[PDB]
């Protein structure tokens, strides 16, 4: 795939018609110098003795009109390729949605939907930015550089091949210092990665580790792992720091050994001083646009990976072709349907198959239904009637004739199907409807609603047919949703119509009318269903019984059940922070003596290019004197030598200006790290339950930190503070060598620095905005593609796509209008630079030709101004973003900054001598911070004495582990008292609190390290010695399952607890838990899925250390209450049943019952 672009062929005029102008403008750059260099010898003529204001008028005409030439070729090549871009963009994206809503459903189900759906939104802009502007940069570069070679070998014979054999090396030593700052970078995002995984195993478990109070261990770990971070990122910024220098000293060498070379040919008569400075110019500016023209290749190259698979998916052919118009169309269609020997395998699968062959003739206006038990294929016998996948083995026909012969538009529109879960499109509840049928009217609209038994519901919400199906829109009921689906199919005016778990939960008078409509269209339509209620198949025209893939019931209820078949058992059995720079600057603390070499180093590199504007105009300026002796040698040769110390300077600073900035960003990076982490920590588990704080945006904010703040601070300080010097510099120097042309060029910086920064991000932010358009139209694609099912069900997806079309039609002619505007830019820009020239040295002639300055004095301040104005927006432009680093650190500051309502770091707290161990939740009432609306708690109470043997029993679900939580004030109690030995549980210590509890999650965690690390991890701020964790393993029972295992305890668990089966990973849970021989334990499910001995075992050790060790307990096995000291049972967040297990039992009831059931 190196040619993709392939639509309208027209279009293809902008492609070369664009490239061409490309080539010219390319082209420009290198003629402009031509003229400059012969000028200059004008200059350097004329000053050696006058009419110089015809000649200075004339090449001010040559530049004005190679100016209007780059105007125009530049605008050309960049609006007439963005172009082509955007209307290819435009056609591959039409074609590409167009291509997924005809694939098959089976394809749909191997294929991820999230992938497909960030495929169309991600790759075409890839191929967007992969064409049109990077294309045109690359024409134009090539050009140049061409253009530059022939230019130095046709006005240069022996010099331009000293400059192109010096060329290479830099090239060599460029890509050199290229791959050792990629191979420093991957060194340091493996050690990181390192931190990173600590840092996640962390997090991923924040219950048990706050709950255990290891923040310590953990923070220590992290640090430990940031210390390496820290010391390679420091490498790597003085790597890359070394190779800038390395880069400006090769390019300074050239400059002085190709002066130095120019100038002794020149004193010996060669071509004049003008020929040497084409020459150079042209040569060189050539051999560095074949560089700059990199990255556009790159840009391609990365597009032709998206449209390799764009493409590739594109020319898939379905062989259910959903919209082939050569199949057959039967028009009198009587009910008729016809499985012979139906077999199917779902294509995920193939290996499984679910029918084993199958036989069943339905005829007009019958009832059928399937029953069968969990698996019965029920559901892929309605899908495959559909004709959504194919017959694996065997044959379907309607009315008498194939399905696969009928056209497959044709029998889907004429099939009516209503899943178990169907969901609304997010629009109007009138459009849901129409989408069951295009010529549908607002009257048939009312008799399918009214058919529907739903017209209440519609006239009771407002806006009846204009209530969107949004966020809050779509808050229709279950059974209002199934009544809207079912409307939908009526609309639809099916034949067929098939139904599956069609009003499970919610009133059946719902249920009742919903069936009699049903019935009533059974009149003349046949109908198929899946139903649970006996009711369904009680007046059923006909059940059939599927099992194991083989139908086999055949007949009435009465007939099946006279065969006390599956069906009599069935039946039977139914019975934006804002920031500030002043603030902002939270390293100084670390930077004191660093940002002073900083500002130093960037001072001097500033100051930098005004120097070499200084020597290049006085190095020009001694061949403009008239004096000509041979000391001018010398003089040359002397003004070469400083080149050389004018670049090894600049590499020297370079290397301290690196190493003062990044090691600098990176000490901070091992500062806030190990802040945000340490403020993380210190925090509500509420705040975690949050969606915002997600592990993976945790991990993200921790990792992807570093390099945003560091260039924030650091890189802003050093560019503005290079660019000041630079700039004003020059404008100084400028004003003390002549006044007028210093103003002339000041007027004209401002367009000279505006030019460079859109020229620099020209190639790297062409798409920004464009994707809150995208997004904007993509909410239909987001629709379509997560809810293909239902859209394939109803064949609406030509109105689907139409609608696409128009949303993304939306944005298109904004698109081009964008693509005209950047062409403009960009152009006038490139004019205004070529402009500035011819202004600036006309103005010179005028000056010189009145004696106002030497032709030096003029060249000098033009320099000056001119290289440091581009030298300034080069630097500007190549400094990290500034505005994400901003924001980035404004979160960061936020979230260090937050301070915990349960200040767990905080050491205030009533930290009695022991603890009487009596545990009271009066009124207790709280709901979870995400949702407080919902309660959770509902007044409950529970007192518990020393020792006592709670247990707490409810239905799954109800809220136990609820209270658990509470008693370690991970979420606060709304109203209450929660009161331990009869104390204010929130005026005690927290983290003594916490340390004197101990919990067993319904789920334990297990951290990745040696056994006998993770049991010792149960009591922190003290080493467990050997002894007491083997002492605590044999009083859980599992001191001879780890001795047993290779190396003993010293096993690395697996990832995942990988080397660790569950069985034993819940014995080394409650083994950690009694480690720290806690006054209180929590058990929530400890018993879980395990041998009952285990659970035997666990709760002799528990009843061994219970005695003066209370315990709440938790769980779905009744053993665990026979044994209970005493018994609590909560019910809509409140107790109902509470006493001892035989007092319950005798008051027959909620314990009584449940027992019943389970037992
Ligand atoms: C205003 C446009 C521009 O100036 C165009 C280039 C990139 N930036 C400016 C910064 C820049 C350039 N060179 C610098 C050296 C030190 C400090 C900064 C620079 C620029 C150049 O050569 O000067 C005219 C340049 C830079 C590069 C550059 C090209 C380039 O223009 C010639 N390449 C895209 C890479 C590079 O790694 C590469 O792979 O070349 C194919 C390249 O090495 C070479 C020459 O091979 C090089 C040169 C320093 C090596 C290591 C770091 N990478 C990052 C990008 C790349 C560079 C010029 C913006
Ligand atoms: C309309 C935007 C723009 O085209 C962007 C640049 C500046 N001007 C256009 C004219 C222009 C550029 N170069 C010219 C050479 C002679 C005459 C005119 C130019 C432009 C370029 O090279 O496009 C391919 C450019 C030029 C430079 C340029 C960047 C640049 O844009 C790519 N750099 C700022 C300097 C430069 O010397 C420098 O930054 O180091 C001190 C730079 O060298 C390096 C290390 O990049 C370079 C270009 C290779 C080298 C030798 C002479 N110095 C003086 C100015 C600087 C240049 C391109 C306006
Ligand atoms: N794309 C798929 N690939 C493979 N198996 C699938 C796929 N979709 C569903 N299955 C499973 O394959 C089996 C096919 O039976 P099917 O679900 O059609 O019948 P059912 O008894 O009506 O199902 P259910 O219990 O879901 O109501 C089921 O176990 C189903 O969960
Ligand atoms: N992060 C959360 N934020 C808010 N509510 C939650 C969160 N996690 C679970 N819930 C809700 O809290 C209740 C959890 O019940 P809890 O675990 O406390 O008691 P349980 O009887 O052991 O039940 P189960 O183990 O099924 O959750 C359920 O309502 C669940 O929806
Ligand atoms: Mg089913
Ligand atoms: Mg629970």
């Amino acid at each position: 795939f190196s040619m993709f672009r392939y639509s309208n062929w027209l279009d293809k005029l902008y492609m070369v018609v664009g490239t061409l102008a490309a080539i010219i403008h390319g082209a420009g750059l290198p003629l402009m110098m031509l003229v400059f260099g012969e000028m200059t010898d004008i200059f350097a003529n004329a000053g050696n003795l006058m009419n110089l204001e015809e000649d200075m008028t004339r090449y001010a005409y040559y530049y004005s009109g190679i100016g209007a030439g780059v105007l125009v070729a530049a605008y050309i090549q960049v609006s007439f390729w963005c172009l082509a871009a955007g209307r290819q963009i435009h056609k591959i994206r039409k074609q590409f949605f167009h291509a997924i809503m005809r694939q098959e459903i089976g394809w749909f189900d191997v294929h991820d939907v999230g992938e497909l759906n960030t495929r169309l939104t991600d790759d075409v802009s890839k191929i967007n930015e992969g064409i049109g502007d990077k294309i045109g940069m690359f024409f134009q570069s090539m050009a140049t550089f061409f253009t530059g070679f022939i230019v130095g070998f046709t006005r240069g014979w022996k010099l331009t091949l000293v400059i192109l054999a010096i060329s290479p090396v830099l090239g060599l030593s460029a890509a050199v210092w290229a791959k050792i700052l990629s191979s420093f970078t991957d060194k340091e995002l493996l050690a990181y990665a390192k931190a990173g995984a600590v840092a996640e195993e962390v997090l991923a478990a924040i219950r048990t580790v706050i709950a255990f109070g290891g923040q310590k261990k953990e923070l220590e770990r992290y640090n430990k792992n940031l210390e390496e971070a820290k010391r390679i990122g420091i490498k790597k910024a003085i790597t890359a720091n070394i190779s800038i220098g390395a880069a400006f000293l090769l390019i300074y060498a050239s400059y002085a050994l190709a002066f130095w070379y120019g100038t002794t040919l020149v004193l010996s008569g060669e071509y004049s001083i003008g020929q040497v400075l084409t020459v150079f110019f042209s040569v060189l500016i050539g051999a560095f646009s074949v560089g700059q023209a990199s990255p556009s290749i790159e840009a391609f190259a990365n597009a032709r990976g998206a449209a390799y698979e764009i493409f590739k998916i594109i020319d898939n052919k379905p062989s259910i072709d959903s919209y082939s118009k050569s199949g057959h169309k039967p028009d009198n269609i009587k009910g008729n349907l016809e499985f012979r020997n139906v077999h199917f395998s779902y294509p995920s699968r193939k290996e499984v198959k679910i029918l084993k062959g199958l036989n069943l003739k339905v005829q007009s206006g019958q009832t059928v239904a399937l029953v069968g038990n969990s698996g019965c294929g029920k559901s892929t016998t309605v899908q495959l009637m559909q004709r959504l996948y194919d017959p694996t083995e065997g044959m379907v026909s309607v009315d008498g004739q194939d399905i696969r012969t009928i056209n497959v538009r044709f029998l889907r529109e004429i099939i009516g199907v209503v899943s178990q879960e169907p969901v609304l499109f997010a629009t109007t509840i009138a459009e849901n409807i129409r989408y069951g049928r295009e010529n549908v009217t607002m009257d048939e609209i009312e008799k399918a609603v009214k058919e529907a038994n739903a017209y209440d519901f519609i006239m009771k919400l407002p806006h009846k047919f204009d209530t969107l199906v949004g966020e809050r829109g779509a808050q229709l009921s279950g059974g209002q949703k199934q009544r809207i689906a079912i409307a939908r199919a009526l609309v639809r005016n099916p034949k067929i119509l098939l139904l599956d778990e069609a009003t499970s939960a919610l009133d059946t008078e719902s249920e009742a009318v919903v069936q009699v409509a049903l019935d009533k269209a059974r009149k003349g339509r046949t109908t198929i269903v899946i139903a649970h209620r006996l009711s369904t198949v009680r007046n059923a025209d006909v059940i059939a019984g599927f099992d194991d893939g083989v139908i086999v019931e055949k007949g009435n209820h009465d007939e099946l059940m006279k065969e006390k078949g599956i069906y009599f058992k069935l039946v039977t059995m139914q019975t934006i922070p804002p920031v500030s720079f002043w603030r902002i600057m939270k390293l100084n603390l670390t930077e004191w003596p660093y940002f002073v070499v900083g500002v130093f180093c960037a001072i001097i590199n500033g100051g930098l290019q005004p120097a070499f504007a200084i020597i290049f105009s006085k190095i020009i300026g001694v061949f403009t004197r008239i004096d000509d002796p041979e000391t001018k040698r010398q003089n040359s040769n002397l003004f070469s030598l400083l080149f050389l110390a004018l670049g090894i300077i600049s590499f020297i600073t370079f290397f301290l200006q690196g190493f003062t900035f990044g090691k600098a960003g990176e000490i901070l990076t091992k500062r806030l790290r190990y802040m945000v982490f340490r403020s993380m920590l210190r925090q509500d588990v509420s705040w975690f339950d949050d969606p915002k704080n997600t592990t993976g945006a945790l991990t993200t904010r921790l990792a992807n930190d570093a390099a945003q703040v560091k260039g924030a601070i650091g890189s802003r300080l050093a560019v503005i503070t290079q660019n000041i010097a630079n700039l004003g510099t020059g404008i100084i120097i400028s004003f003390i060598y002549g006044w007028q042309l210093t103003l002339l060029l000041l007027a004209i910086v401002p367009i000279i620095a505006i030019a460079g920064v859109v020229e620099m991000k020209m190639l790297s932010g062409q798409a920004l905005k464009d994707k809150k358009e995208l997004e904007g139209s993509g909410k239909i694609a987001t629709e379509a593609i997560e809810n293909f099912r239902t859209v394939v069900s109803l064949t609406q997806e030509q109105k689907f796509e139409h609608m696409y079309a128009q949303s993304l039609q939306v944005p298109y002619r904004n698109s081009l209008r964008k693509a005209h505007i950047f062409g403009i830019t960009f152009s006038f820009t490139q004019a205004m630079m070529y402009f500035s020239y011819a202004g600036c040295f006309r103005f010179g002639a005028y000056l010189v030709a009145h004696k106002l300055m030497s032709f030096e004095d003029v060249l000098l301040v033009f320099s000056a101004v001119v290289f440091g104005a581009m030298a300034v927006g080069q630097v500007s432009s190549f400094a990290p973003d500034y505005a994400k680093a901003k924001i980035s650190a404004a979160h960061i500051i936020m979230i260090i900054e937050k301070t915990p309502l349960i200040d767990s770091y905080s050491t205030e707290g009533l930290m009695p001598n022991t603890l009487e161990g009596n545990v009271t939740f009066g009124e207790v009432v709280f709901n979870y911070p995400t949702r407080p609306d919902i309660p959770v708690l509902q007044g409950l109470s529970l007192e518990v004495k020393k020792g006592q043997t709670l247990a707490l029993v409810g239905s799954s679900g109800c809220g136990k582990s609820t209270v658990v939580q509470l008693l370690e004030r991970f979420y606060d109690p709304l109203a209450g008292k929660v009161l331990l030995d009869g104390k204010e549980i929130k005026r005690l210590n927290v983290q003594w609190l916490r340390a004197h509890l101990g919990i067993v999650s319904q789920e334990p965690i297990l951290f990745d390290c040696s056994i006998a690390e993770n049991i010792a991890y149960g009591d922190n701020s003290r080493v467990v010695s050997q002894e007491e964790i083997v002492r605590a393993a044999k009083e859980a029972n599992i001191h001879a399952f780890i001795e047993s295992l290779p190396n003993k305890y010293s096993t690395k668990v697996g990832d995942k607890g990988t080397q660790l089966s569950g069985g034993q990973k819940q014995r080394i849970a409650i083994a950690r838990a009694l480690v720290r021989q806690p006054h209180i334990l929590l058990l929530d499910e400890a018993t879980s899925a395990l041998d009952t001995e285990s659970e035997k075992v666990v709760q002799e050790a528990l009843d061994k250390a219970r005695e003066g060790r209370t315990c709440i307990v938790i769980a779905h096995r009744l053993s665990t209450i026979q044994n209970a000291d005493l018994i609590v049972v909560f019910q809509n967040g409140r107790v109902k049943e509470h006493g001892t297990h035989q007092q319950l039992l005798a008051q027959k009831g909620i314990y009584f019952s449940m027992v019943s059931v389970q037992a």
